[PDB]
């Protein structure tokens, strides 16, 4: 068992949020996906709790209403998975856990991964485990097993590493590599307030493929062209084109029946107010959408326009993706 070396963490142990820029659903069928680990993060602080067994959680994240209550049981399992994985024993002296950071937990933003990532990092600090990024990512992956199934890996990987990430099922598992990019991405992410079941939607997509092998294959190849071009746009630093491609991607998502009225309303208003591109992000049929802005100022216009004109935009967040290099 790991014995605690420090009495209190003093570092900044965080896990980044996540949005899928390209390729939700199509990735299941072998397409490349672009996932963005955002700057906005969840932080975990730990200290010893002498004489008091177990893990005391003081969850102060700015989560949407009801989110923390509704995820608590899964969180309990998630945290215990990480403790067991890291060989941490809280049966004598326990730990007080404070959870913070500016990330807003809500369906679609990868918050559960940000949680287990931040936790793994703080444990590494307190127990002086010197976890590598790979080791943290695995710990997060194990812990993500405590939230409702199933982890592909993209959420923990974005939360651990941040930045842009190429995500594909290769050769027969999830494969991830970083994407070099020299420009800030100014994002508006919007929550619908509607919860979707990944497993259920993904299986609906499988069924459509079984019912329409030739049509599906058409949409799938249509996708592969967009992502190819998206990679180009990024290497060039061409954000207008990147935005147009996001629009094209949303269009394809509508054609596999994973959008909804609320998502459509949001994306229409984002484009109206000058988004370079806008699309559902992740599972669809609820959850979040993401818009790309050309600057911080034009983001102010999109947020203003959503608030005045789109009642379906229940929660509006300004998030950013950091450039990998100068």
């Amino acid at each position: 068992m790991s014995k605690p070396v420090k009495s209190k963490t003093t570092g900044k142990n965080i896990g980044y949020g996540k949005v899928i820029l390209f390729g939700e659903h199509f990735v299941v069928h072998g397409a490349e996906a672009i996932v963005a680990g955002i700057s906005e993060y969840t932080e975990c602080r730990l200290e010893i709790n002498p004489g008091v067994p177990g893990l005391q959680v003081d969850d102060q994240r700015p989560a949407i209403p009801g989110y923390i209550a509704q995820k608590r049981d899964e969180q309990i399992k998630a945290h215990q998975l990480v403790l067991d994985h890291l060989k941490v024993d809280l049966s004598g002296d326990g730990l007080k856990m404070f959870i913070g950071g500016p990330l807003v937990p809500s369906s679609g933003i990868g918050a559960s991964a940000s949680d287990v990532v931040a936790f793994s990092r703080a444990l590494s600090e307190l127990y002086q485990l010197n976890l590598t990024d790979e080791e943290v990512n695995l710990s997060a992956f194990v812990g993500e097993g405590g939230y409702h199934g199933t982890p592909s890996g993209a959420d923990n990987t974005a939360a651990t590493y941040g930045g842009l990430i190429l995500y594909r099922r290769q050769n027969g598992k999830s494969v991830f590599k970083p994407i070099a990019f020299q420009q800030r991405l100014y994002l508006v992410v919007v929550g619908t307030g509607i919860n979707a079941s990944t497993a259920k939607v993904v299986n609906d997509v499988h069924k459509m493929k079984q019912q329409q092998p030739v049509q599906f294959k058409r949409l799938y190849d249509n996708y592969t062209h967009i992502v190819s071009q998206a990679r180009e746009a990024l290497q060039k630093g061409d954000l207008q084109r990147l935005g147009q491609l996001m629009n094209a991607n949303h269009d394809l998502c509508r054609q596999i029946d994973v959008s909804c009225r609320e998502l459509e309303s949001i994306v229409q208003t984002c484009r109206t107010y000058g988004a370079l591109g806008a699309k559902l992000s992740g599972t669809g049929r609820g959850g979040i959408a993401v818009a790309l802005a050309a600057s911080s100022d034009q983001r102010d216009a999109i947020v203003k326009g959503l608030k005045a004109k789109c009642p379906e935009a229940k929660f509006i967040w300004r998030y950013t993706v950091q450039p990998s290099a100068a």
